[PDB]
């Protein structure tokens, strides 16, 4: 039993199986939100709630089949009282994590049929929403649909975390390059330390890292910091991202929290991130003292029913600082069941 696990449940996920954000007047709910709960399912050996949200993310998000077709990527309340797709675009963070999920569960719980659904979405994310860059090569798109045009494109460095990343290597191409790339992504794009939210990719002109509106560390990128915190301390590259990233664990041991937004171009942080981004800070600290006083701000102001964005990243950052799960050196889920 995983006690915050048990408690996300009944204030987040509903009977039929899917994640809500009530914050929301449309109460919606996302592809990343089904993902994260089905991770969190499978952390917990919780298959009762896997399969349940497998479930209505087939149904509800994927016309039936997410053999057939990438999840929509937001669903909610429309404004004649109905609850449908509000967007069909897909978001690859949702799509990866679900994969990942899918085949993990197939191997750990011994069910074929969660591998041959985890496979072909994987293939299908591959197929759909990969493409070969100029001067990249394989990238990751945010989503199937807007994130690429004539000569430009644009990223989500939180997207593919270096685990996942490993993990899919398995699998070949595009996935053994996509592991390189991501690399390239994360430590090529964050000049002052800092990873931004979004980024773009121009051909010949190279990465946009001139100071810009979403060229910032703040909600997305808050997710960087901690994937980086979640790799097996055996993994070479986990020292060179914590040398990059360094100047966000320094901001935080000097002052005692996460900032909330950082100017990507010139390091400039401002104001004080919620609880969430403490979080996010408990794997990627290294150092005992400033990991416990950000444990402390956690305990002490720990996310309640109406929290979801910041209890998500309670459940990844506080679950990792207690042992809820581990990645092994090939991005597998080593379960503490």
């Amino acid at each position: 039993t995983w006690p915050a696990w048990e408690q996300f449940k009944k204030d987040y996920i509903s009977q039929e199986g899917r994640v809500i954000d009530p914050s929301d007047a449309r109460k919606i709910t996302t592809s990343e939100g089904q993902s994260y709960g089905m991770f969190s399912a499978l952390a917990a050996n919780d298959r009762a709630a896997f399969d349940n949200i497998l479930d209505w993310t087939q149904n509800n998000l994927a016309q039936g089949s997410l053999k057939e077709r990438l999840p929509a990527w937001l669903w909610g309340k429309k404004e004649n009282s109905k609850w449908e797709v509000l967007d069909s675009n897909s978001a690859s963070d949702g799509d990866v994590w679900m994969a990942w999920s899918l085949l993990e569960a197939g191997r750990l719980w011994k069910e074929q049929r969660y591998t041959d659904i985890g496979s072909a979405l994987l293939k299908r994310i591959a197929r759909e929403e990969v493409v070969t860059v100029p001067g990249l090569g394989s990238m990751l798109l945010p989503g199937k649909v807007g994130f690429a045009e004539d000569n430009s494109w644009r990223f989500n460095p939180s997207y593919l975390p270096p685990t996942l990343a490993q993990y899919f290597t398995r699998f070949g191409a595009p996935w053994t390059t996509l592991r390189e790339t991501n690399q390239r992504l994360l430590l090529e794009t964050a000049p002052k330390g800092f990873s931004p939210d979004w980024v773009r990719y121009e051909k010949d002109k190279g990465w946009q890292l001139k100071a810009e509106k979403t060229l910032i560390s703040s909600y997305d990128a808050i997710r960087v910091y901690m994937w980086v915190g979640m790799m097996p301390d055996s993994d070479p590259q986990k020292a060179r991202m914590l040398n990059r990233f360094k100047p966000m664990a320094t901001f935080t041991e000097k002052n005692g929290y996460p900032p909330e937004k950082v100017d990507v171009a010139t390091g400039k942080a401002q104001g004080k991130g919620p609880v969430g981004f403490s979080a996010a800070m408990l794997p990627f600290l290294q150092n005992r003292d400033a990991q416990a006083v950000q444990r402390q701000r956690v305990a002490d102001n720990f996310p309640g029913s109406d929290a979801y964005y910041n209890y998500v990243l309670t459940l990844f950052g506080q679950g990792w600082d207690q042992h809820r799960f581990r990645f092994s050196t090939k991005g597998e889920l080593l379960p503490d069941w």
